[PDB]
């Protein structure tokens, strides 16, 4: 990974020297938290989508761990302004992370605290589906509306089922045989006019999700929220997901089952490119979301 | 923090203050490592480590479920494990073998990461019993998280049953599976002793454990019948007995759960004979256990 | 028997008596067909038939479901559906199409049988309310079977409930899912009344029925409060109205759960009106609705 | 399908006369049950496999959908036999058949008892599975230790998932996340030498299944019986499944992991060579489960 | 506790007479049903908070276990607004009963209609001030789930339910917090062993659907006024870490009134005390139960 | 019921006395524990069948709901010997209860401890002759589920647990049937309103596992009946449908003792009546408790 400095609790070092002791409590449980947050070249340099949202969700994951985070709001947003200028990005993806340190191995964390903090960044048909036989994890077994590092075991091993099975992506369902979402993307799907967008279940609240939701119904679309089946999504006449890395992605297949014209579609297409305008500074009603770093 | 001294990385030893990672590593962000938790015991003979093939076994078949390739043969970590014991000259300590996946990328897919990194490193190392409270976090579901396997991220779900049982008074926590019924602690395995049966619970959600399987054996040779059973919480609140199994835990026995005393309201009589043979075998005191130890020297 | 009279067999109508299938079909081993329930009322200007487009459609979502190929285009299978109802010069009737995997293969596996065999077929077709019974079959999981496709195994569940709920004296059965909430009865989608405010049960498990989509739009359409929820049993014991929603159900009051009466104990004015409003609809005498229909001549 | 002569309600007509309405009720509803039922080749001519105890779970079945079979046991068993006889069979599959008619389309099948029947037949590395996304149906939802016809829309579904990802068949887990079973066999694992059979839970309680733990005992084994989860089979020595047509059916990878060695195992391949001597008459231990036809 | 004079099935009796045979059915196997309903005192004299709709749902608690209540819904008003003037009570607590008598002791409760009821009433001992209300309440989330609802009928107030509302609650007491969150059998936020639940979060207030919870008659009364105030409401399923992450989060209840929860699992929610708008809306509906608000007279029943 | 003397807190009483407050908590929340013990007439006076294993239930029962019980297990034992003696009772059944009283009614129950304890007994009105035994009971399997292990504590005999017997046995008889079969939320056969089931295949006597039912003391006797008998018995897991195919089925209960099942969901078990092995067991089991079994004396307790 050509990362470059990285910002390590405090301050800038070299990629080569951003390491942490092998007997680090996060590296044997996952105790750790992240954020995926992205810079888009504008017209005025590099602006950073939802920054403030990005990081009250890293917080939050925080919380949901009894974490401690050594840094206030205003320092990590700092580090994530910097870890951009510094290293002379443009476009880019932004990897905060917050994990417990080495100072004991029992499996409760709390004693590791506070918690030790970095922040790295790089350079930055439809997509075919195929339903995992992982489902995504209950909301009271691992806590799915914070990105813990331990929870993505279970989006890893849906997304390697997919990729063997010849499909770009997973698409898990909770334990009773709803639709949840991807390994890392939240889901919607189109039918008859109307827009769908599942509601949070055991998913986690996408920042992407929700700018998607306010676009659509800006452009004048009318949006649902709804709890959804498979074969919803097998006759919708469109699906697509949504993420940071993601952004808007249309869904042309789902188990070897074409969704509608078997092709991206006319209302996952529009909403991708109104929102790549929207990260890229065009849109006027959208400039309160981006934090110009230059 | 940790006095770990030596640890082997990958193929050599070096000073615990050189066994670092990058932060970018996969398992640092997904959990996608696995680990193992053996021990060495001091015998008149020296230092023994305790079922040393079948941890590296399931040390390897943990590997296996999140299709992680452990650049190293079964043999090679073997004597690693011995060597972290010597080099350190530890005469009674707790062995951590940890493979995870490396800093090569950082999609959610693991397998671009391949092979993974491999270190092992180890530190030196009941009356009353053991005070339980039933988690508000059930044990993930067999097709949720991979619970027959130490994989990393599983531990998420113990993380925050033992902070919870810790914060409300208690020593350990007891998980019930999305169902209902008993699983484990946040890490051990459960058995109870009703009318002088003793009661092993399925494996279920939970880890197959070695020490439980220890155990189970042990009682057979005492002569105690034992059964293999699912159970719910009541069914503990009024047995006889209730312990716990753990290469850490050894067989500890449980005094209380929920507040509520089990049987006398301290250590039971049979939990204690299993502890006192499971000692007693991994000190190499038992000639009948002998070919679960492995001498280091 | 069944007086259906000319039937519509693959491309080309024939004598009922000669509407027959191999018994090595597929279908009749394993399940797998789809099928639709349409009907035509007689209007002042000839037969109509109801939402024939809405039908077809879901007709050709079910095959998608069962990755069947149905050998037709829509139109083609509209024609047959309208001259179903002319060549045996029916006024009012049930219209049943109906494709079903044949007989080249028996293995589980579907695929090999394709394309699926297609046929259509029709035969000639509230005070007190019905009584239902909840069944001790739960409908199928979103994941188990494909509760939103008319694939003929789901029906399985359905006939037991429905023998079930007769045998126990009551007109229909009412299932819940596996969680234990309300999900539909054996072929009808539910609905209920509470302080002025209609109740659609959300989708859930349940088939996405046209008749509830209808009954929401002219409920809406009168002036009612809609809202979509989940429901227990128990809110429906309190409800001051419940009924049922389906093609060959049309709108019909539930007056009693359970041996438990709802509300006053016998139709309700909310479901009665829908109800009126609904026939009004199908039956021509509704020009804001006009576009629901097809009419055959 | 090359059947011939079929049974059919009492006499055996040509393959094409073979026909029932296409308003029969199971054409519709999924209101059919049926048997597979094997004959070997042996010394002595073709010997049915365990007939009278197919011939019972037959009539289970039945009594699960409250259908009325028209024919006493020991006629269905004369008509099993003649179909191999007068075919000129020699090693066949059987295939009774009892399905509700077309007397009335409601959606409950007793007005239309008694059932239709007709039995059918024809001449008859290690197997790669993977986990389905579809679970097996709850034991209160659908009729899992019958041979119900609608039930095996589930393993169709199945298997054509399990196919078109590249694998030769699939594993279903229950809605708990537990091994059910494969889309039409009962599955078994080694571990450090014991055998293990999964409990009956919401599986078919296969004939296969039962010789085989007979012929595993006899042969002396430990066998045991229990629940089992994915990573129970991903971790042992062996796995294998049983069904009549399938036989004993090694399984050497399950999700693109190898199980054991990557290839057919030892246990499972002898269990199915013993299974093979005994249905073909070569086992005098055994001889109580075939019925010469000739 | 000191009820004294109890209405017993017609007639009010001492207390000391407000006794039933030990081998009533409900004593044995929870077959009962009740209500907790308010009389609040104003300058008008005692005012019954809701008395109808309670009293709706005491008869529909009944039909569930198919219990027979011997008394006209008008009869048992009128028993209510007496057991408030004949013990010269101001404001208090009333608890309306119908349970299973002893006429046989089979599981099946149906030989022991019609039940018997009765109506008794008492005042509060101590109120929380403002100081403890503003500190907030501590939750602990429950390791017994909410039964589902082919289990126990949670949409009806019956005896029998809430020995899991109790396990509940000792087991958040025994843990050193307030009161319980109990999760339904799938993971998901239910409610308090006997409160329903809401949350706020970046303005929106969310009140939690029904699921297996009962349909609180506060909750109701609290979403009225929310709205009425200008705020917004959704109804929506929630997972603990939604609470954890919430702004504020506060239960309601007819004794628990409008409770600001400060702490959930030992996690702060919010500022880690009450929040401006779980504070005001707990104020309107006080004002509002007291007579102090002319638009909501109508929810007042006017014991004099 | 005629229960006559009944024994309250220490000491007997007449029925009429026998009465508690209808502020008990157990009277509002379900919070009370009980047992089914019964006395058999012998040539030797009656005996009560297996005593101590009830009481210790029964106390087991009360440390589920963290009830104290003000009475040491041997003090209760002689009342319930008591309780046959002071009334002249032969055979009878005898049921002790322990209730949270009337201190207060949060939901919490243990401001109520201790709990009052009472052993009431009485005659039974009529018996099953071997007709109605060989026709067999009729169950209907129940659209309410055994309660999870989490939500409802199933192991004990609390009565707040059987407003879902009460709600079974309801449904079962409107529909017509003897009696209800309940499945657990997973789907898989739990048990009967009140009785534990078993099911006999191809020679094999299957008791089912004890999941979320409660471990019965019929049961437990049957099964060691059956293999001194020279019966195989193992213990499953089942489904509905293996009922239905099952040889013979037959459910066990203080209550119920040995009790055939010919049919169940309208589908006739095996021959559609009660076959020869729980007949078989049913006649054992009746010569054990009548003390006509020497093998079995242990398990009696001679009241005089
Ligand atoms: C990060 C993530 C998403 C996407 O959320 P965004 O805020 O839109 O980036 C979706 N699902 C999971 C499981 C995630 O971790
Ligand atoms: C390691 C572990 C155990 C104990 O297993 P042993 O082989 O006896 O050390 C039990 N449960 C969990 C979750 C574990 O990780
Ligand atoms: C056909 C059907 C309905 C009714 O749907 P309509 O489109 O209104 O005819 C409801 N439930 C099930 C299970 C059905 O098969
Ligand atoms: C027929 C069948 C089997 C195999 O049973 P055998 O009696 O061994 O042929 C297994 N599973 C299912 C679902 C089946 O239908
Ligand atoms: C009584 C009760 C409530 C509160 O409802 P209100 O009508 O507002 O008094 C909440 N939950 C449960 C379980 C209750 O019994
Ligand atoms: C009392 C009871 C039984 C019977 O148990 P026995 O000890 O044999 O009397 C069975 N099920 C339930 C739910 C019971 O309460
Ligand atoms: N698809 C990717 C992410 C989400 C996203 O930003 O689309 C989830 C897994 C971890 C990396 C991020
Ligand atoms: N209680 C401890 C362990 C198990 C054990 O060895 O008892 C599980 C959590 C991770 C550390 C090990
Ligand atoms: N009640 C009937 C239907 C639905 C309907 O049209 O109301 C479902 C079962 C199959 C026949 C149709
Ligand atoms: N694999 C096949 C069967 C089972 C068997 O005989 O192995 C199940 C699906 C229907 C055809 C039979
Ligand atoms: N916390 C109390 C109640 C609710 C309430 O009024 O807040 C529920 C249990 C039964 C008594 C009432
Ligand atoms: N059928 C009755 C009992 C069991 C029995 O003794 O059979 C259970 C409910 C409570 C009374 C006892």
């Amino acid at each position: 990974i050509k990362a470059g400095l990285i910002w390590m609790n405090g301050a800038f070092v070299p990629q080569e020297e951003a390491k942490t002791s092998v007997l680090s409590h996060a590296l044997h449980y996952g105790t750790s938290v992240f954020e995926g947050i992205r810079a888009y070249e504008t017209a005025k340099g590099p602006a950073i989508f939802r920054l403030k949202e990005h990081v009250k969700r890293f917080y939050n994951s925080a919380k949901v761990l009894r974490m401690e985070i050594p840094f206030a709001p205003e320092e990590l947003e700092e580090a994530i302004k910097e870890v951009v200028r510094r290293n002379g990005y443009r476009s880019c993806y932004i990897r905060p992370l917050a994990w417990m340190g080495a100072k004991a191995l029992g499996v409760n964390p709390l004693p590791n605290n506070p918690a030790e903090v970095m922040v790295a960044a790089w350079e930055w048909k439809g997509a075919r589906l195929i339903t995992s036989s992982w489902a995504r994890f209950p909301a009271n077994v691992m806590p799915g509306k914070a990105k813990v590092g331990g929870n993505y075991v279970n989006s890893a091993l849906a997304k390697m089922e997919a990729v063997a099975a010849g499909a770009d992506e997973a698409l898990l369902l909770d334990e009773e045989g709803y639709v949840a979402e991807g390994s890392g993307e939240n889901l919607f799907f189109v039918r008859d006019g109307v827009i769908y967008a599942l509601e949070h279940s055991v998913n986690l609240e996408g920042i992407t999700r929700d700018s998607v939701i306010r676009i659509a119904k800006d452009l004048g679309y009318e949006v649902q929220v709804v709890r959804a089946t498979r074969d919803q999504l097998y006759m919708a006449d469109e699906v697509f997901m949504t993420g940071t890395a993601a952004e808007v992605t249309p869904v042309s297949m789902i188990d070897w089952r074409p969704i509608g014209k078997g092709t991206a579609g006319p209302v996952a297409l529009r909403l991708r490119e109104v929102y790549l305008e929207a990260v890229t500074g065009r849109r006027p009603e959208y400039e309160g979301w981006l934090t110009y770093v230059n």
